């Protein structure tokens, strides 16, 4: 479902991720994400715009806009946070990606 | 670049895809990209608001816009097309998928 946020069943370069696909656009056994990465380690220097920073089980992520892709909705794990409230945020770096200005 | 068409230098599932992202957007060594599919063989009924058909090499080709991905810049092999002569099919499919109506 679209801004909730889910853990992935199979071994993957990052941990969470968010669906980021219409509700009413239908794709059978599958849907669009964005994965989240900790924020702890990585650069502050990077765009926010872009990158979002989310909070999530007492720590920060950011939204790895760039690194988008679709999954199985057999590798989907438990949904374990809802990120509609960050709909605007999101919204604005999608489009950033590729409309730009 | 933006809306230019490319084949892959590595095996994958499809063997064109078309360049989507922003040219003002860095991402160093890497790119966001809709793989196309032939359409011959696939359905007619199948949404073209979703996924347009485009025409490469006197054949007709589905952009798979819900397989969009990044790809690294070392797998983007010969340019062989430009489709931004249909940006705004392009852009309407791509919108479409993410905000829907
Ligand atoms: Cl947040
Ligand atoms: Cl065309």
């Amino acid at each position: 479902m679209q801004f909730k946020v889910y853990t992935y069943k199979r071994e993957s370069r990052y941990r969470l991720f968010v669906d980021v696909q219409s509700d009413i656009i239908d794709t059978p056994g599958r849907r669009m994400v964005i994965p989240l990465a900790s924020a702890r380690l990585l650069s502050d220097k990077v765009s926010r715009e872009l990158y979002p920073v989310v909070h999530i089980g007492d720590e920060s992520w950011r939204m790895m806009t760039t690194d988008m892709a679709s999954v199985p909705v057999s590798v989907i794990g438990e949904e374990v946070a809802d990120l509609s409230h960050r709909e605007n945020d999101i919204k604005n770096a999608i489009n950033l990606m590729f409309w730009g200005i």
